[PDB]
């Protein structure tokens, strides 16, 4: 590419790995969104959360797939494995889930700033630092305070509407 | 009649069932609606809701009788009888009672649609799937939705009042 | 499901296959849009087009999912296939790909609303006449419009580079 | 120097020689805007983007002078070379010298970067990453865009007139 | 007629050709039109041109009928013939045939001009001149003036292109 410069096989292929992870978590959100929009589930607050969280883990991976070719990378898509449940259980089975999933983003961010590190590819470690890091950080935090709220709460049916009604 | 073209008198005797069956759900909305104004019930937010859908099948009712007239089809009105209830009980008594209704309404309207199919009346057709068919589901996942929260919420007089509150 | 009435487990399956569908058709247009903002093609035009087209198509897909609820259907997800391709060659291949993907698109949007026929549910068949039938038409004239551009234009790389330029 | 905290003479150094290195690259870009201005010529949009280009670097050399001074280092001048041509050719021939100018800059600030980490300089490392290392990344992808669509355009002064005039 | 002086039955019936011929007029350019938005055409600016010479002709038609009532005559109709062609070809094709129609109508213009001077009847005379003639004169000129520049962009295909895009 008669762009590329600094920008390793290594890092390129790991931004690959990381879109298809951010794609992937859009997908378990969407998944997790549409389960509470069922009439026999019908919490609206959680389906519209789950929902905007689909959309943030999109727009990460196209964030991702620009820098791909701002440093002449190329982009390879994968297939997209569906998510891990069919159902997601109450809100707080739900936001656990999502804990899980938000550190193993987290994660792969943090591995992928080490090899760019490694690399000596300072415009990949600062990429990663002002767009992606800090980003998980506070969907972390807010995802663990939702939790502990949520565990408070749970009478555990009338815990649950009322989180999604003053919380959510 | 001058501008009568299409119009079987099967589906002109449908229609004028039909109206008498939105004029009848409008009657038991107003039912509903004055009971949970009762001072020993007393939650305004069902009240509401049932009045606000007493008022919709009354515009229902009219927008058959107005496309009765565009047809040359003539409206014949019988008798509107009482409410099946006169006291509805809970919330989720009377939330299960209005789907109930609804599911009857939307079974109607089926009907209607298929005699309007086997007759090829399109425009009949077009007019319930346009003004009728989408609200009719749209109305019963929202009733739907209601039931789940409502049957999540029931410490049955602090969930009854907290829907109330908090959701109407 | 409560709410559930006159949806037959066949539109029920149909609907999330469709829904896979689109959601494959939204990443194939993903990897369209980034290849032609590749620094090696660099069409920004054609790269804007495909990634418009990708927020439809998982915008439809949405669109289906929240209509599964509304009849009391339940989300199923599968995987998501890649792209036929990982790169798209001219914007004259790129459109043909693109009119043939729609193409399967629409097929699959009149089988199903055949199955909506077959099973007498006028709902679904409005649903699918109101937001996906016309659209598919207009933007297949579309595509169809631009192909006949771009043949008519291809000096092969001057021809590609007017079209961008004074077309998209 | 009363302020002078963590900063190596090294790093003081490369900062005076990167700081020539943007001068010299303003000189060839003043050079490169004017040569479009000659009547014979005359590419207007090509002379704007060079004559940008030229403010650019200069606001870059001056950024680095303000830092050297918010360090505590002192700025040191040194005569700025002329630029290696006096006659730039094609527009094609002048955006190939300048991505060959970019990355030549490019590469001295990924040198600078490394020198910083080495030293335990965090600050200039986060200087560099916050004002530098971005820009030169999107300023080699838009140059290498505009390059392949030059290479796709050249009848070639048919294909120079319209980029100036469509892209420019 | 109450109203009818110094109007001519050899007026009053080449008014009611002149009509026909318009209409004639009218119905060819609304075939042009439609001919250019096939999608195996495709040029938008010359479908909208043609549309709007069909909006201009039907109003000529229109104001010749008005007049006709004006003067105390009785507008007579005849069949209008289907137009000349089912495909019109090239840009370049459907130019000349359109100032063909054009000089055949200004022809008829001129001869019932001559009519009316000859039946010495000055508001025919002055009506013509006021709404006819120079608009037919103006809308040569510009056919003639887009025929030239079609003639000089004609690699066929990117001139009419070019042609659609900037002048159209």
């Amino acid at each position: 590419s008669q762009i590329r410069q600094n920008y390793s096989t290594e890092v390129e292929a790991a931004v690959n790995r990381l879109v298809n992870l951010y794609l992937r978590a859009s997908y378990t959100y969407l998944s997790l969104g549409f389960y509470f929009d069922r009439d026999d589930v019908a919490l609206e607050g959680v389906c519209h959360f789950f929902r905007e969280l689909a959309e943030e883990k999109r727009e990460g991976a196209e964030r991702l797939l620009k820098m791909q070719n701002q440093r002449g990378g190329r982009a390879l898509f994968q297939d997209l494995q569906k998510p891990s449940q069919d159902e997601w259980g109450t809100t707080l089975d739900a936001m656990k889930a999502a804990i899980v999933l938000e550190k193993s983003l987290n994660q792969a961010l943090l591995d992928l700033h080490a090899l760019g590190s490694a690399q000596a590819d300072p415009h990949l470690c600062d990429f990663l630092e002002s767009h992606f890091l800090d980003e998980e950080v506070k969907l972390i935090k807010k995802m663990g305070d939702h939790l502990t709220n949520i565990q408070r709460l749970v009478q555990a049916g009338l815990g649950e509407y009322l989180f999604e009604r003053l919380t959510l």
